[PDB]
């Protein structure tokens, strides 16, 4: 019996499992319950701490995936399947995972906490691409990831009601962060050095914890990869949340908030999932039905407001984007797009594409998008229209919200590091026209290229090793830099410096699409207010 | 008596003068009356045709400059004085000039008609820079130029009223063109080949003649240099013109505000010309640049609709047009009103001076509109760089007032049947006295088009003399054939079209072909901004 795989936490005793990497073993504790199962009367309610157990919890395998919609746009295709649930779906899904060096560290090790993305409607901590073994072995951190409720289960809100208050998936995350404070020491972790990191909705989540005081006490540094709490998709107001909750009830045949939630509770989970997409008010890309709601509670104001009025002295943040943030989303709703052709759209498709990509704005607002994003010397050229519409969607949803966050944070006391990730994985199965799509930096941050049984090049392995070193340096010190030799300077609102991450050494550049983001961040809001 | 210097026109007999030019003699008939003097009771009224006379009128020197404001921002400075009146001011100013080859052409010769600019408030055909002797000598065309009333005398309007209907300066121009039809043959000119050309307000006037059918019969081709009838400075609506007329009258004590139009006008008629002139600048609604008090008025008469609407709805088959701009359209205007600007320093403005300059440069738009301008003209990697800010303000003013209106005109004329040629004039004259930062300012191609560098007393380089010869050639080729190209191995000037948008650079190097008249910038001014102003 291996004593390194026995741990006792506040609720009871756990048995882990030893895992192999090419660098040596690692200890993992997978499927640790951190909340009571949010089932039956508990659906839509905030999570309750897991009651203590007798005996030994088997923590040797990933637990169930939270109920969520499963992608079937390209059945069997690696590019979609790698994001899909790889364990059975269940509402009993509130488990977290801890990876630690082997043998377990005997002194306080810095903790990385991963929050997965997936539009707040999908994702799982068990996905291969989020495997913590390589980071833990190579950089000697403790790594934690949790499942949190997604879709209606995590974000359906009838604001004001006690039966469906909203933001419960965010409370799932907070609760797991509380669990880490109380229990990570038992694994060698140091509860006083917890770095949060997340991608997409995960990054939006990280930012939300930054802006919510009951969460802010539970971690020390933050990494936001291709996502921001101020993204136009990342939150909804109370009115639109109520409307969507109400449209979901009617689609599944339910009728007073109390009677409405009670009827929703009688419905099989899969039935709610089968109607995921149907509650959005208009045809769109990069929009998700059930997202965090601004109701004065978890967020006391909009993240934009909270960001502008925050003092961020004492915070270090790492943020960044991939080279082609918009491309992936176009195959899921823009007319004329497919992974299976060059998606060389027409001017008319570009224009209908803009209405989809910037949903719910006035025609004047759309015209201003079209103006900014048309090359008026080549207004009708298919390849430029494809790149331009990718830019529209990527800038609006990701790049410019991230730039805004970085600018405000740096100007209000935080030390910010920014990157653009510009390497297209040799193993990437999405077409070449998609460039470096959303999500495709992650396998490199987790050092997945070190897995022998996969097809990455020798250069790609070395690259993954650089990136794990940046991320872990940042977790340990608040600064990604290695000792002097090409340096990664902090991002400031004036100089606006960021680095390109690819196979070549660090290259410093200026401005996160400064001209485009001026439009989205400075001009467009004024237009929308008049 | 010299038979060449004697000519009979419908009105009576004329005696002209024989001018020396470095390439040979030219016959000039300067100061031909074409209207009854718009004096006294005829102030603000449409021009009356000149009554026949007995005997011989001496057309031997330029007549008076029409009453106008005189610039004193830099007294004695060559750059300003070259534009100022060089004859005495008078309301008695409706004279035109004809230059013809000596000996007089035997067969009918194509005619160029010049229309000066100066914001509809200033200018004269007598200026040295508009001397037609060199064009006529080099290219054997007939050149005509006319005076027309400017300022309140030309464009004060109380719309609807008989006593000050507005647009009489444009009617002055039209009467001159009728005179050309009736009389230019007597000088050896061809009334069936008449090409108008003008710069700034003159270019805008040319465009208005295109858009107004009774004018349209009087010429065949048009050249618009750095101006367009659709420019935001070039017309006002009836209400704004009335407001301005009324504030002028009020500033000079008429009536002893508003009232009977007949009475208001009669009171204005008793004021000395100079009294009106002194208050001219004072009626503009806000502090501004590139704005002028009394300009053509859209009243349904001369212009049946806005020039914008007429350009859009018009059929321009059978028409050739040549249009263009200088390299730095906006710079000149900035020293006449934008904070931080001077000809006597580098005008390296602050960001705050830039924002304030935007309000002045784009007057009478919403705050949101101004914000859109700041967004499109700020470099967000260098938002406070003084040199860049100076340049960008120059571009705001140049694009908004000149480049974008001309591009829109060119695109619409091309799309709708006209052969269009477009240019950008990029040579900065060796003799230019304005500071280096202004680059190639508004108005500084004219001296080259008119061949002024051939004038021995002036100190242009030999290359500039060659350049001027090339330019005169294109203009004359265009006037003769509707096509500036040489009827060889010489680089070709391609038509401008709404899709390819090709134009040429004019300078010391040969023709270089380029695409887009500030196409990105102009999409903002011509496509987006108007939609924003509506909403
Ligand atoms: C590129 O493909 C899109 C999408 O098409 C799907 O995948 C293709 C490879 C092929 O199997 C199509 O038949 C599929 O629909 C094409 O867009 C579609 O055009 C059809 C009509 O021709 C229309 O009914 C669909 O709605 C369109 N799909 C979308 C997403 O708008 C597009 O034309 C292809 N581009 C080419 C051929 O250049
Ligand atoms: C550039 O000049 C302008 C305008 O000024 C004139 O010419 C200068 C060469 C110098 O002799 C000035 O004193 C002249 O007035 C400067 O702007 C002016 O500043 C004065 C007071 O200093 C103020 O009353 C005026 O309103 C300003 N004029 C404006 C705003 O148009 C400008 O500061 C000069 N730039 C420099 C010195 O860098
Ligand atoms: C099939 O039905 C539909 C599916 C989608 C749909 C699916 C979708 C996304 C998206 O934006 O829209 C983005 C996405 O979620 C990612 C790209 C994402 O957001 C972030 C990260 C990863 C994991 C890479 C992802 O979840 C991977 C899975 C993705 C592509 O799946 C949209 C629809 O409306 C147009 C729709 O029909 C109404
Ligand atoms: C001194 O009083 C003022 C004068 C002006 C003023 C003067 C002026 C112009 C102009 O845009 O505004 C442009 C101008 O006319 C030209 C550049 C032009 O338009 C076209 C061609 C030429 C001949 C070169 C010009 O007429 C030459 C004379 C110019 C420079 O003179 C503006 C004022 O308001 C800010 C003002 O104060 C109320
Ligand atoms: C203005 O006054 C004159 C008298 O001097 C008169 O003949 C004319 O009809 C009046 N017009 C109007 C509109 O009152």
């Amino acid at each position: 019996e291996d004593a390194e795989l026995l741990v006792t936490v506040r609720g009871g005793r756990l048995r882990g499992i030893r895992l192999k990497t090419p660098g040596g073993p690692v200890s993992a504790f997978l499927g640790i319950p951190f909340a009571e199962p949010p089932m039956g009367p508990r659906r839509f309610l905030p999570p309750e701490p897991k009651q203590p157990w007798s005996g030994v919890v088997d923590a040797t395998t990933f637990q169930s995936v939270c109920y969520q919609y499963v992608d079937t746009l390209y059945p069997g295709f690696e590019g979609t399947e790698m994001w899909n649930p790889n364990r059975e779906l269940s509402e009993d899904c509130l488990y977290l995972n801890v990876w630690t060096p082997y043998p377990r560290p005997t002194s306080p090790t810095p903790v990385l906490v991963w929050i997965y993305g997936g539009g707040f409607y999908s994702g799982a901590s068990s996905l291969d691409v989020y495997d913590g073994r390589f980071l833990v072995q190579a950089e000697r951190t403790v790594l934690v990831s949790m499942n949190y409720r997604v879709g209606a289960f995590g974000f359906l809100a009838l604001p004001g009601s006690r039966e469906a208050p909203g933001n419960v998936g965010l409370l799932d995350q907070r609760l797991a962060l509380q669990w880490v404070q109380e229990n990570v020491a038992a694994f060698g972790g140091d509860p006083t050095s917890v770095t949060l990191f997340g991608e997409s909705a995960g990054a939006a989540s990280v930012g939300m914890h930054l802006l919510s005081p009951p969460s802010r006490g539970l971690f020390h540094r933050a990494v936001l990869q291709s996502g921001a709490p101020n993204g136009p998709w990342a939150t909804v107001g109370m009115g639109e949340a109520r409307r969507r909750a109400t449209q979901l009830a009617h689609l599944v045949g339910c009728p007073n908030d109390t009677e409405l939630v009670a009827c929703l509770r009688t419905r099989p989970a899969q039935v709610l999932v089968n109607h995921e997409w149907h509650v959005l008010p208009q045809e769109s890309v990069f929009r998700f039905s059930f997202v965090p709601v601004v109701d004065g509670d978890f967020l006391s104001d909009t993240p934009e407001a909270l960001i502008n009025a925050g003092d961020f002295h004492g915070l270090q943040v790492l943020v960044g984007v991939v080279k082609d943030e918009g491309s992936y989303f176009l195959v899921y709703g823009a007319p004329g797009f497919s992974k299976d052709n060059e998606s060389l759209i027409s001017r008319a498709e570009f224009l209908a594409g803009v209405r989809v990509g910037v949903p719910q704005v006035s025609d004047l607002a759309a015209e201003a998008v079209v103006l900014h994003y048309t090359d008026w010397l080549h207004p009708e050229d298919p390849a430029r229209l494809r790149e331009a519409l990718s830019d529209v969607v990527g800038d609006h949803n990701v790049v410019c919200p991230v730039a805004q966050l970085a600018g405000r944070l740096a100007a209000q006391g935080a030390r910010v590091y920014a990157y653009v990730f510009e390497h297209r994985a040799s193993t990437l199965s999405w077409p070449l026209w998609m460039g470096v799509p959303h999500g495709y930096e992650i396998e490199f941050i987790f050092g997945i290229p070190l897995d022998p049984s996969r097809n990455y090049t020798a250069e790609e392995k070395i690259f993954a090793q650089r990136l794990m070193r940046y991320w872990a340096n940042f977790a340990r010190t608040g600064d990604p830099n290695e000792p002097r030799d090409p340096q990664w300077p902090p991002y400031t609102a004036g100089a606006q410096q960021y680095v390109s991450l690819d196979l070549r050494p660090l290259e410093v550049r200026r401005g996160l699409r400064a001209q485009a983001c001026a439009f989205w961040n400075r001009f467009l809001p004024k237009l929308l207010s008049a």
